[PDB]
This record gives C-alpha cells, sequence and structure tokens, in this order.
C-alpha cells in the first residue's frame, strides 16, 4: 500500500565545478497484471513500445496474472516513456527514476566510477561517497482496490531528500592531458596497461588519476572487467629503483652520510650468501651519493643500507605511506606490503633499499613523492576538493628533504641522467624505475618545479612491448609531457 519515491543523486563536479556525474530523469514502467489481463488486445502494441517480443511478453503477463505489481521496463528516456503512456493501456503505471550521465565519459571513468541499475554507487567515487551522494528515498500513500487499480495518490508520508553535491580534487583540464598522454604512450610502447597520478604536494589533493585500458561509463553494455580496474589504486607492484630516494633520506638522516661521500660499487655485483645484488650498468667504481641515484646502483644503495641498518629505511618508507592505508576509504583499494623484521638479514636489508620485495600502488608512490617534494611534510591524501588544508606530518626533516630534492634534480639534469624527464622551462626532479615482474613495468616518479615543488607525478607503464623498457626511456617522456602541460595549466611560473 506504500511505494518508494527515488531521490535525486548528488552532482559530482571537478574542483572547478565542471560536471562529472549528473542525475538524469528516466521512466520506469510497471504494471498491475490483474488489470493488464482485461486488455489483452493491447499487449502486442505495448510489447513493441517496451522493446519486448509479442509472445514472450504475453507469456510473462500470463504467469504473473495473480500478482498486483510487476516491472515492465526500467530506465526508458522520458520521451520513450511518454510513447508507452500515450498507448493508454489499462493497468500500466509509471515511476520517475534517475540514471547517471557522465559528461567526460572515459576520461575520468575510474576516478568518478559508476552506479548500478538501482542508482547506487558501484565503483570509484560513486561507491566511496555513496551515502553523501544518495540522499534518502521518499514514501507515499496510495488507494488500491481488489483488482489493484491505483485509485489516488492520497498523501506523501515522507518527501524524498536529494543527495549532496560533491566537488572532487580532480582538475578536468589536467585529467584530459594525463588521459591523452597515457593513452598515446600505451599505443607507442605497445603496453598492456598504464596508470598516471598527479598530486598537489601542498594540499594532498589528487589532481589527476587515469588508467589504461579505460571504458565509457555511459555505455552500460559489454563493460569489460579488466577495463574497469582502477589500477592506480588497485594494482600492486614492486616500486624498484623509485624507492632509492627514501633509502637516501634515511642515510642522510642517520648522521653517517653526506652527498659528497663515495661508495665503491665495483665490479657492479655484490654477493650476499646465496643471493647476488647486480647493477644494470657495471662500469663504475667510486660513485658519490647523487651518482648512486643517477646510475641507479643497487650495489651502491645496498652498501649504504648495511651501514645505516634496514630499520632506519623501513621507518622512512612506512612514514611516507609505502605499503600503508591511504585513508581514502575506496572499497577494494589495495594496501600492498612493506616487509618488516625484528632482525633484518643482509639480503632483506639490501632488497628493501632498492625496492625489491615490497608492494605498493601508484597512489602510495605518488603520496610518498609528494611528502619528499613538500619539504618532508606528508599532507593527508584527498580525492575531494581541499579548501582548508589539514596539518601535515613532518616525516622527513626539511633539510634532508631539500638535499634529496637537489639530488633528484641532478638525476634528471646531470650528465648520464634521465634527460627525457626534463621539463623545458622548468627545473624538474625525479627517479626512474624498472621492475622485472621477460615482462617489466616502466616507472617514473617525480616533481616540479625543483626549486619550489608544486606537483608530484607517477607514471606506470605495464609490459611495454618495444626495444626500450627502462623507466628512463618509457615513462620519463610521459612525465615530461604531462608535467609541462600541468604546470602551465596551473599558471606555475617557470623557474629555469
Ligand atoms: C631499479 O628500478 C633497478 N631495477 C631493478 O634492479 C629491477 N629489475 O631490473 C631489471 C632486470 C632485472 C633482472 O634480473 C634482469 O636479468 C634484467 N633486468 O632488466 C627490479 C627491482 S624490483 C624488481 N621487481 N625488479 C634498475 C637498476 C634497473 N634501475 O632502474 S632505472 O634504470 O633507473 O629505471
Amino acid at each position: 500500500r506504500h511505494i518508494a519515491i527515488p531521490a535525486h543523486r548528488g552532482l559530482i563536479t571537478d574542483r572547478n565545478g565542471e560536471p562529472l556525474a549528473v542525475s538524469t530523469p528516466v521512466t520506469t514502467l510497471w504494471a498491475n497484471p490483474k488489470e493488464l489481463m482485461t486488455a489483452k488486445e493491447r499487449w502486442p502494441q505495448l510489447a513493441a513500445a517496451l522493446g519486448q517480443d509479442t509472445k514472450l511478453f504475453a507469456d510473462r503477463i500470463e504467469q504473473n496474472a495473480e500478482r498486483e505489481f510487476i516491472y515492465l521496463v526500467r530506465g526508458l528516456t522520458p520521451e520513450q516513456g511518454e510513447g508507452v503512456i500515450a498507448l493508454k493501456v489499462p493497468g500500466v503505471y509509471s515511476i520517475e527514476e534517475f540514471r547517471r550521465f557522465y559528461p567526460a565519459g572515459e576520461v575520468v571513468a575510474h576516478a568518478v566510477g559508476f552506479t548500478d541499475v538501482d542508482d547506487r554507487g558501484r565503483e570509484g567515487i560513486e561507491l566511496a561517497f555513496d551515502e553523501w551522494l544518495a540522499g534518502v528515498p521518499g514514501k507515499r500513500q496510495v488507494l488500491k482496490d481488489r483488482r489493484g487499480r491505483v485509485i489516488k495518490d492520497v498523501q506523501v508520508t515522507k518527501n524524498a531528500k536529494p543527495g549532496k553535491t560533491l566537488a572532487l580534487s580532480i582538475d578536468l583540464r589536467l585529467q584530459y592531458l594525463a588521459h591523452r598522454e597515457l593513452r598515446n604512450a600505451l599505443l607507442e610502447n605497445g603496453a598492456k596497461a598504464g596508470s598516471l597520478v598527479i598530486m598537489d604536494v601542498k594540499t594532498g589533493e589528487i589532481l589527476a588519476m587515469t588508467n589504461q585500458p579505460t571504458y565509457n561509463p555511459n555505455n552500460r553494455r559489454n563493460l569489460q572487467p579488466a577495463a574497469m580496474r582502477n589500477r592506480a589504486m588497485i594494482d600492486v607492484f614492486e616500486p624498484g629503483s623509485t624507492v632509492k630516494p627514501f633509502s637516501m633520506s634515511a642515510a642522510l638522516a642517520s648522521g653517517r652520510w653526506k652527498p659528497s661521500d663515495i661508495v665503491d660499487v665495483y665490479p657492479g655485483t655484490l654477493q650476499i650468501g646465496r643471493y647476488t645484488i647486480r647493477d644494470v650498468s657495471r662500469n663504475s667504481r667510486q660513485l658519490d651519493l647523487t651518482g648512486i641515484l643517477i646510475k641507479s646502483s643497487n650495489v651502491g644503495i645496498s652498501k649504504i643500507a648495511f651501514d645505516i641498518g634496514a630499520e632506519s629505511i623501513y621507518s622512512v618508507m612506512q612514514q611516507v605511506g609505502l605499503g600503508q592505508d591511504t585513508g581514502l576509504g575506496f572499497p577494494g583499494e589495495r594496501v600492498g606490503n612493506l616487509p618488516n623484521h625484528r632482525k633484518w638479514p643482509k639480503a632483506e636489508t639490501a632488497t628493501l633499499a632498492y625496492g625489491y620485495g615490497l608492494s605498493v600502488t601508484a597512489i602510495q608512490l605518488a603520496h610518498a613523492y609528494a611528502a619528499l617534494a613538500n619539504d618532508g611534510k606528508s599532507v593527508p591524501l584527498s580525492m575531494t576538493r581541499v579548501d582548508r588544508v589539514p596539518d601535515g606530518v613532518q616525516v622527513i626533516s626539511p633539510e634532508v628533504a631539500s638535499t634529496v630534492q637537489g639530488m633528484l634534480q641532478q638525476v634528471v639534469e646531470a650528465q648520464g641522467g634521465v634527460f627525457r624527464a626534463q621539463v623545458p622551462g622548468y627545473h624538474a626532479a625525479g627517479k626512474s624505475g624498472t621492475a622485472r615482474k621477460n615482462a617489466y613495468r616502466s616507472l617514473f616518479a617525480g616533481f616540479a618545479p625543483a626549486t619550489d615543488p608544486r606537483i608530484a607525478m607517477v607514471v606506470v607503464i605495464d609490459e611495454p612491448s618495444k626495444a626500450g623498457y627502462f623507466g628512463g626511456l618509457v615513462s620519463a617522456p610521459v612525465f615530461s609531457k604531462v608535467m609541462a602541460g600541468a604546470l602551465r595549466l596551473m599558471n606555475v611560473p617557470p623557474d629555469n
């Protein structure tokens, strides 16, 4: 005797108010079979107007002849819905429902996400903020006889309360650029998949989060599972060489190391019992601390790790958020793993230092680079617009963080460095990685402007299927292109 009035779901906008998910009116048709059974001559026209087969439709009504309510179709356009009401079939009733429209479609599919057949969040923000966005359904009183004829909508028991508007931290302008450049990078490199995250180092905001493959959330048929994966938050991977800046932060905080110190890495290998630590380039002897990062020496970083101890390194990585809960509350978001010991064996000490054996998400890696860029201060991650910035936690000392920033600027700008990550007009800083899963993931993590950091970025390219696979070759030019555009879109003054 009482029906549910569906509430208008809260609008999702980007940080500048551009619409990202909009509640659109749709017409749901239901029928009182007992009443339909008195107008059988009308069924074929009704069947056609609903997009059902004549006999299948008549089979469906006959079976439910005793029932007082059945749905005919859900989510017709109010125009298609009018056409059925125009038929004037006895026992046919309509309910005004809501279906989401995603104006930017595939461009921000994984971050915004989508709703199910019931207008409930299923993925991404739609799911995470489902309670805020859903509002509360209405309740009304109706007069119905024995044949089930809806005589009159007597009174409203409770009025439907709409959902609340939500402004994301995402900047659709930076999102379009990140989407486009990641898509082009995947095609050029013949890659299986990719992720790209942009963060505001000062506010903790995620300014862009894109993955490949993507999907159109407006095309509700086919939807391929693999295409719907929000890899940036769900795919865990070994960060490899991109963790070396954190091992270096612990070295500089220990009091035992300064940038001009030297480590002898010759012959480019180091035996630790059954295990052998190996460098890619094996034509070095003495390297200073910056040289260890430029050359990306697994041996160099392992030797520093043995001197300072793995506890100091684990602590920096844990404090920056590697293998830690982001607090974003996205159901199914992976936390990964950061290994821990009471007594760190030599092999585990070395592997921790060069990012082997730990598992992280592109979001955690981006958040960690944000803390280092933000002069050692970690500001809580946010997927919504931050108007009042929360207090950050000083995780790395400002002096150490500033020293590490300078070394990462030399990684990008020095002789033998990652020249493809250079951002024309600006001083950029970062570190490449290559993680053997022969199948690899190409990685680049960095920030800019090196002199006053504003944005951190992580580019992850999964299984590049061309001549070059190293992070410095495959992901570094994507960071370059996306950073050059993002800094200019944010009117960041060039610092070079
Ligand atoms: C840093 O990312 C570092 N990478 C590694 O040491 C890893 N893999 O390497 C690639 C590799 C490994 C092999 O065993 C082999 O036979 C051939 N390869 O090409 C690594 C770390 S964690 C993980 N799962 N794999 C390095 C030295 C390559 N530097 O990265 S970059 O060159 O600065 O990008």
